[PDB]
């Protein structure tokens, strides 16, 4: 970790002296939920670079959701962009310090799970750590008890009644298409799989692939979040040979740009649900 | 990334005034074909030493086979020997910039299948990145767009009708032993697999294992190359406790050896359907 | 690799000038053997922090045990901690330069084996390296022939013999337990798994589940040395998501505490069999 407890201080103080705004939920939007941030009221904006020890992009948008305090990051870090996963946590324990108890974090994934269609919304229930068998790992280093335990257990991550509370609002909103629910993989990227590697993780029993998010869930639960995500389905990965289709961004970003009034209404709703 | 853009346009501006030559396609020699160098006419030889920028060892053959200009590298590099993906690649995008259009890839590997033989060629279809699962990609950091876009598919990255052709020229030679075909996985080595690692790779659905090629693979891709690749299968990886055997480089050495003439025909073969 | 060879040979210098012991068995003692240093006859203590060139933790004793000389490393390293494997493995080329010849690795483990139950001893026959699959390895850069070969072969890593003797010695225990025996895999840590990481464990053929002794197994094979190594059983992983149980260091704790005069009298009687 190159971020002394400190650092995270230092911000959280400077943070706390230019906002009267005391967040109890933190929200790190992912592909499609960008512009959730347009719905906070009494809001304030602070762009990435005008915060000290912040990594570089990105907004910090403080505000009220649904009666929710609420900080929200529009864009988020990622360890293909050559970011450590110490600097793309960085905003997880800085909100931890702020008095945050709550992290709503969201993505874009491919979908392995053959039922999944393009559009679709997938409760996280559980994830499969690719980096972090190989060590990648923010938590890797001196502990700092400060903040959580040596070695935190991860098979309660995702919380329960959330999820349950979740399926409740998808009714009420009477959405057509079922709520889905399943495993998030997550891999380095940025190249998409090929086909045998598609194979692979669904094989695994993984129902998404992206390249995010678990990191931030890592240190979340070590610093004692309570942790709620889920994954926007943007395409159906590739899985045979005879197959003329092929992933690319472009199409990934309108399947985003289809389901954002979707997922910010649902954002805003399950803010109830905290 | 360690390398800047114009580092790699100063090392083929340096390439394009030390020879005339001006290849279409670029082959990258592995175990057992170090001697196709020497079947290249009009050649012109830089030990890697010579050419700035370019990693230690080796050298850069530029010549005409078989009516094609092709510029070869006889020997590689590899993560095992402790360079970072960046520098293993870095002779792939000075090809595109010299204005090579296609990459030919060889190895040596293990085979997982059980039908393959010590001797087989098998023309990689497809592979697996168990370093890019982690992060560990040549891509990792800032996209140089000048080079391709930030999230490249690789499910096509083998091209399909050079497969093709790639038969109809063994028929042509008449072998005896019919040309294999599957998927690749690369692990970093050096060591050699266990029982229990093999059985997994094999469960994953690979069927000839390696240390290299696909980094130089997603490189190429990345800037628009096609590509061309195939595994000399040097030794048959121990399945099971109750085996005698054991892998050594001692035997895979020769394997290669007595691969030579049949690799080097092959590929000079192969040439006039590029 | 950080050190140099001449670093190995300064350490091994400074520790057979401050002893007389000439030790042939190095142990590495993990989760609940700490207390085997006591059992240890003219035996001679140094910190860690006395003997130039080591990590920091921890104590290194030599002493005769049950016959046998020996020298015991109280404490041992994790990647989880920050350290590279070239600094993990340090202590395991310093002990093949002092003379010994076999090495006795142990450690705590999660169950993945349906049967197992906590406080069980599983022999390790084989390992999974993840990390490994992924390039991290202590071997990688350049290869030191003084200590071993570039490709060491890994399937042979764990002696049969003292396998079979292992058993031997557990009816002499009369222990109400049968000896469990398989596969150890390897995964950097420091959070417990969660259940699709534990489900695909289970799927990929490992026994048990910890973040230790691999890197350690490997270089001592390259340089030459017998290996035995087993791993106490200290909680049974959680493998579905009606399960109420949840992995903890405390209860880990608890049972390597319990295990403990077992695990000592085990060791020592083994002592005989190498
Ligand atoms: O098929 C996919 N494989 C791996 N990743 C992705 C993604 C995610 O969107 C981007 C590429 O279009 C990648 O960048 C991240 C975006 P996010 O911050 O996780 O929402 O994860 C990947 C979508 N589909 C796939
Ligand atoms: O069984 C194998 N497992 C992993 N790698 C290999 C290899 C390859 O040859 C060398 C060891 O003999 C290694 O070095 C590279 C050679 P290449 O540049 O990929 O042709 O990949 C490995 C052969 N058999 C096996
Ligand atoms: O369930 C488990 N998953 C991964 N590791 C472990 C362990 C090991 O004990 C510690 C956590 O309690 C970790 O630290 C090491 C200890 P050792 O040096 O390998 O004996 O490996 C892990 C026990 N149970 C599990
Ligand atoms: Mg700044
Ligand atoms: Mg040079
Ligand atoms: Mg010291
Ligand atoms: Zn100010
Ligand atoms: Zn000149
Ligand atoms: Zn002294």
């Amino acid at each position: 970790n190159g971020y002394t407890y400190e650092d995270y201080q230092d911000t959280a103080k400077w943070l706390l002296s230019h906002t009267e705004q005391r967040p109890q939920v933190a929200v790190i939007c992912g592909s499609g939920l960008g512009g959730l941030v347009n719905k906070l009221t009494q809001a304030q904006t602070f762009d990435y670079s005008e915060i000290p020890n912040f990594p570089e992009s990105g907004r910090l948008v403080f505000g009220i959701l649904n009666g929710r305090a609420c900080v929200m990051m529009q864009g988020r870090f990622h360890m293909y962009e050559g970011y450590p996963f110490w600097k793309v946590t960085f905003p997880v324990r800085v909100f931890r310090l702020l008095g945050v108890e709550t992290l709503v974090v969201t993505n874009a994934a491919g979908g392995l799970n053959p039922n999944f269609e393009v559009g679709d919304i997938m409760l996280i229930r559980d994830h499969i750590n690719l980096p972090g068998f190989s060590g990648e790992n923010p938590l890797r280093g001196p502990n700092e008890e400060r903040f959580g335990v040596r070695f935190p257990a991860m098979s309660d991550a995702y919380d329960r009644d959330m999820r349950q509370k979740a399926h409740s609002t998808w009714k009420q909103m009477g959405e057509q298409r079922e709520l889905q629910e399943g495993t998030y993989v997550m891999l380095g990227g940025p190249n998409f799989e090929t086909v045998a590697e598609c194979r692979l993780l669904r094989n695994l029993g993984a129902d998404a692939v992206g390249m995010s998010t678990v990191p931030e869930v890592i240190v979340a639960r070590h610093c004692g979040l309570r942790v709620f995500g889920f994954s926007l389905i943007t395409n159906k990965v590739i899985m045979d040979y005879e197959s003329q289709g092929k992933a690319n961004h472009e199409e990934v970003l309108e399947a985003g740009k289809q389901a954002a009034q979707k997922l910010e209404q649902f954002v805003s709703l399950l803010m109830a649900s905290i």
